[PDB]
């Protein structure tokens, strides 16, 4: 019972996590090649997690008889000014996915449609924690 | 050790191994959107298998004192004239795969890396498992 609008926006979202999963396997690449093992190990679980959100939004639009379609994933940054420059990266990007989300819980709320409102309040919790536990990496390495 | 040129190889087929895992994503959604539940779940189960193919890459690369590239990835296709038709594109596929490493294998003959030849051992044998269990598919499937 979903409109097509409120499917598209589902869909543009799952393709919006899977560039997600793999700008961050990107950055995990800038990470081991100047041997950072820790940073990069971080950057592939946090890919890891983004694939399991995109799949969320998979099973989700069939649940409500929608189709997903995927789309072609643009090239990614391969390299940043060091760590700090990296997931200050990450943490804008973090920044625009929440943004993403957002726009889909109002478009959500104007259809009243009460259950992508409620299933989208799980990603809404889950972006707060995500850029937290950026802020706390950037503070730990500060100066 | 690894000359520029095999490295190149390597990451080519790296980038390889992340379409081939969203082409099998893209054929499950068409699975999904007919009702086919479990061609679907097999196809699932196939692009996390290889997703770590690529990953297995990805760490041999950085083994070998290379660092990867991550390329833009295409827009797959998201429609086949039913099951046999996305089957026989799947093996058509995983050949075209299976090509792509034995012209890696080459190179690396070429070049004399034994650690490449050894390496890409065990990708040859996955492919030729890979290759048929799909036609077994097709087979069980058959009229
Ligand atoms: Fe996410
Ligand atoms: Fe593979």
């Amino acid at each position: 019972v979903i409109s097509e609008k409120v499917r598209k926006a589902l869909n543009d979202q799952l393709n919006r996590e899977i560039y997600s999963s793999y700008l961050y396997l990107s950055m995990a690449t800038y990470f081991d090649a100047e041997g950072f093992k820790g940073f990069a190990h971080w950057m592939k679980k946090q890919a890891q997690e983004e694939l399991t959100h995109a799949m969320k939004f998979y099973e989700y639009i069939y649940e409500r008889g929608g189709r997903v379609e995927l789309e072609a994933i643009e090239k990614p940054p391969s390299n940043w000014n060091g760590i700090k420059d990296a997931f200050e990266a990450a943490l804008k990007h973090e920044e625009f996915v929440t943004q993403s989300i957002y726009n889909i819980l109002e478009l959500a709320y104007e259809e009243k449609d009460h259950a992508t409102v409620s299933f989208l309040k799980w990603f809404v919790d889950e972006q707060v924690e995500e850029e937290d536990q950026v802020r706390e990496i950037l503070d730990l390495l500060e100066k």
